[PDB]
């Protein structure tokens, strides 16, 4: 993985990592530097990770059955409830005040908006050197999932190093390891990830959607005749994007909002929860349908889109929750929905794991056909708490059951985890554009996208009597972290 | 003219500074930070300056007359010599030294690399007042080191982003350029295609006059070692530049697009990096430098100012340069018709541009002589007294740079642009220059190389740059933080 930096070398290019920043500059993948404005490159891999074909495809075909399983579990709320109110009971200020509100808004008889968008991400990594995938899953998260945007960008800066490679490579010269990536044509591509564009227009089609479930034309209709005696509705709805009260990953949402924006023609705003204590009200029209949401006495909502709300600290007041419930209670198609979010809490990614109570009959509805194909995937996991056999889980060989803890300090003695040595490899890695870091123990991690938009179970809502509207993988990302400290981003070269 | 900010006022436009600083970042339309690495979005307008058709098109087909015009006068060495000197006689550490070289390398009796490279930039006004004269009148000619062929076609995109959301932000609520309509287009420039282009042609010209592989056979026949497999562009790059997008969005094509090498060198590092090697004494001699690069092109993004020069180290490396095959952008006598005297010497026709720029094609001086804003002569070589009687006649119209000009007064508009984070509105204050880049690439005078028996190989307009700035600003462009990018919109 150092071959770039070794070519880049002694091929007597000494100016290269100037180029990269002014590369960097170029496709807009940067970060705002500490003081001030004034923004300089994001982290990047000099080289991309190499997958096969096959392997490729693999992940990208079971992004619906991720999509699918999340849909189906989120939606199944006796089940979320009973399924983690020992989590809440632990963490009351957070994971409690959440699972609250899934009661009060899904739970109680109060009516609610039951289109939910997912734009997820599953996160293998593979298994270093049974007829399972070496591309064991990590990591499931439904919220705020980061670098949709940016993501292909990534593939134009790698394809910048190949065309730099190439000339500079001729120039001696000698193509004659060819590590193909680097020419082009046939056995290995560098696969550009599809989620610049699959994602503003799930968020374009949720709207849409929503528009059209209100008949928000007939909703300004009525609202109107109301005021025909204080502030109009606008004439379409839009997005609302939840932000931190200290943001970041900007370039990000915005290479996704002014999607949205340009080619979708649909605005964006951006809110704290915060701000929405003020900003937010809902208004009912109907008594028996969810309100709906304006923002300034105006902002129609279509579709609430968290960039926040994911870790504790995002809220800091009873407001917060206020504005975060206010959202939930309202008829705006939310990204996550809290169902959605809470789906995103290890406590299920484990739960998952239980291919027989969880995983065939709760997310799947029985079809342990599409269920089977998931498990390919899985690293077993067994809980800690109460029922009889978390003892004989205990007494079960050989020093392979997780910082986290393994080895002679996890002996000394939360939850078990089957063990899997996971692929590690040294790479060449560029850091605020002018400092080449060469990474050690790098494992890659491999993150496919979803979006889905679906209806409540047993709906007709969208077509083939389905009740989901569209669910589909949405391109990847790739991210370099050392195993044991901030990522670079990186992306596919896929060989056959 | 106002519209913008009042309908983003109006419409209840929210966090928009950000947005638009957001879509530079995205665009790659920036500039470096005085303190090292960060890069922040450059100045640029938040709407387009408008020109008819005709007039648009009038400017680019003048293009071709001011490389040809600029072609010229450069290449009649000695015509060059005797309009500089008093002008150099005034200031030696610089003109001196420049005015020396094209004595050096051209005038006594040596090679020199005869193929030219210019990447020029007409920039033009608008007086704000029959068709006997253009209403567009230039204002500079640029031969060395124009800036934005770059970054101009971006700040098209980044208007159609304003516009886009400006339809959007309009239909929200009830409810001209913003609209495609067809009878006002945004125009985006050609120059960040049509210079790398010219770039990479010119380093092909160069490979073919050299006949490199036949000299790279050559070297290994006659310490010297393994030579590249092909020329480089050399780009000469001043000693702390905040403009690199401009200069990489460029080369940037010329490697992905044109499969041709680039390296950045100051003069300093030249100093080092480059020597000069004689095959025959009747071809000037090849430059290497790091040993393995072979020079073909020395495309020059610095040198047009002293500050540039600290060194005597400094001037030996562009002599180094100079004396080399490696095909000049600009070439010395090149550089030279930068300077304001050329420019005002242009201006008289029977004189000068008739039988020197145009070699006594009447009929094209009177072309570009339609834009020109009349420069006489007083501190004069000849009597020099009937237009000093002349003028106070209609005595209240008449400037000076020491050199009698005529007063035009040039069209303000009203605008808003966005620089250093904040939105400025410009009310009946802010006037536009309209630069029209140009690229050229020709021989000796005489010399059949080139189309159509002509010493030239091409000529073409390469499309365009707009900048903006306060009427009441102080002297010059967006390098001194003054000026902001623009852009045309064209209206039937
Ligand atoms: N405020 C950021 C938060 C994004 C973020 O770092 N979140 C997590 C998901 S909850 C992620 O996918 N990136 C970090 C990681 O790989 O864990 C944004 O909206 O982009
Ligand atoms: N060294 C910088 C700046 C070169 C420069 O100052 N160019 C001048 C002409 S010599 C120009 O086009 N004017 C800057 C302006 O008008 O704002 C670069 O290569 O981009």
């Amino acid at each position: 993985g150092h071959m770039v930096l070794k070519l880049l070398l002694e091929l007597g290019a000494e100016r290269y990592a100037e180029q990269f920043a002014a590369k960097c500059h170029e496709l807009g993948m940067v970060m705002k530097e500490s003081a001030g404005p004034g923004r300089v490159p994001v982290p990047v891999t000099l080289q991309p990770s190499m997958i096969s074909r096959g392997e490729f495809g693999t992940l990208c075909c079971m992004q619906p059955l991720w999509n699918e399983a999340v849909d189906n579990t989120a939606r199944n709320f006796t089940f979320l409830r009973d399924a983690l109110q020992e989590t809440a009971a632990s963490d009351v200020n957070f994971t409690g005040k959440l699972l609250n509100m899934l009661q009060e808004v899904y739970l109680s008889g109060g009516p609610f908006q039951q289109l939910m968008l997912g734009i997820f991400r599953t996160d293998y990594m593979r298994e270093g050197v049974t007829t399972a995938s070496r591309w064991k899953n990590v990591e499931i998260n439904t919220i705020s999932c980061s670098f949709a945007g940016l993501s292909p960008l990534i593939t134009e800066f790698h394809q910048h190093i190949a065309a730099y490679l190439q000339v500079l490579q001729k120039a001696r010269g000698k193509e004659d390891e060819n590590m193909s990536w680097i020419w082009g044509k046939g056995n290995c591509r560098l696969e550009r990830s599809v989620s610049g564009d699959v994602v503003p227009k799930a968020i374009a089609d949720a709207v849409r959607a929503w528009v059209e479930q209100q008949k928000f034309a007939s909703l300004r209709a009525s609202w109107e005749q109301f005021q025909q005696n204080l502030g109009v509705l606008d004439t379409a709805p839009v997005v609302l994007v939840v932000v931190q009260e200290n943001e970041r990953n900007t370039a990000d949402q915005y290479a996704l909002l002014m999607r949205v924006l340009e080619e979708h023609r649909i605005r964006f705003i951006f809110r704290t929860l915060q701000e929405l204590h003020l900003s937010l009200k809902l208004h009912s029209i109907s008594p028996e349908q969810p309100p709906l949401a304006v923002v300034d006495g105006h902002y129609p909502i279509a579709v609430a889109y968290f960039r926040s709300t994911y870790v504790p600290e995002d809220f800091p007041t009873d407001a917060t929750w206020a504005a975060r419930l206010s959202l939930e209670r309202s008829s705006a198609i939310k990204c996550p929905s809290i169902p959605y979010h809470l789906l995103t809490f290890k406590k299920l990614q484990q739960l998952l794991c239980d291919v027989d109570r969880v995983l065939v009959p709760v997310a799947f509805c029985g079809d342990s056909d599409k269920a089977g194909l998931l498990q390919r995937h899985f690293v077993p996991q067994y809980s800690l708490n109460p029922k009889e056999v978390g003892e004989e889980a205990v007494e079960k060989d050989v020093l392979q059951r997780p910082l986290e803890g393994g080895g002679n300090l996890l002996s000394g003695e939360y939850v078990v985890m089957s063990r899997i040595q996971f692929h590690v490899s040294t790479g060449s890695l560029l850091a605020r554009g002018d400092v080449v870091q060469l990474e050690r123990n790098m494992c890659s991690e491999v993150g496919i996208f979803g979006v889905i938009l679906s209806a409540a179970k047993g709906s007709s809502v969208g077509t083939n009597g389905s009740s989901v509207l569209f669910n589909t993988f949405a391109g990847y990302t790739v991210r370099s972290k050392p195993a044991d400290g901030v990522a670079a981003l990186d992306s596919l070269a896929v060989v056959p």
